[PDB]
């Protein structure tokens, strides 16, 4: 999971909106399924991706490759947003290649399907 | 290890002289060593630690996460200097050049005792 440190601890809910509008898009049918998501675990802030919560959860579920690049992006994209701030130190794709994903503006928002992947 | 894309393939020898200049100074006898290398493998190139070439070399040697970091923030500081660009889709720390770093000049070398950390004997 990456560490986070947020301006001001209202963001967490502005963040935890933003990250319902970005993951893989079915531009097609217009479904957009959540990739990541920000959890606060014993004080600390973290971007997590929907498979860590289902191995949160028990499940024996292992991220592939193309999953930690995602999330490693989605991360990087916040900072560059000036959303979050990645706790330095730590090691992720700073530089994608493998799976991307969309974002979908805010007011894209209710013209998509915003489906939760955390295999609910 | 890191992979890295040249701009053109003479970018090569630019680069691996450029590596002697730079790392850990100990000023009072002025030596620098040089700890990261330049590495060309089946057409590819890569920044690499000296303990990777010892690893590869068959020594019983532990890169530290405080290696990691200096070499990776190495190829960050090449990158941002635009003598290379890291190839995408690698995990790397991010640039930190804490503790001791320093890069000479090209002209200030000759009163340095340029030393590669990897061939350091014991």
């Amino acid at each position: 999971m990456i560490e986070i440190t947020l301006k001001k601890p209202e963001d967490f809910l502005k963040v935890k909106e933003t990250l319902t509008r970005m993951g893989i898009a079915n531009n097609k049918d217009k479904v957009l399924y959540q990739s990541c998501h920000i959890l606060q675990k014993k004080g600390l802030y973290y971007i997590v991706h929907f498979k860590e919560m289902l191995r949160m959860d028990g499940r024996q579920v292992e991220m592939t490759e193309e999953d930690e690049v995602r999330r490693d992006s989605i991360a990087w994209l916040l900072e560059d947003w000036g959303l979050i701030e990645i706790v330095p130190g730590q090691r992720t794709f700073m530089k994608d290649l493998t799976n991307n994903f969309r974002v979908i503006s805010f007011k894209q928002k209710h013209e998509w399907k915003l489906v939760p992947k955390y295999t609910i």
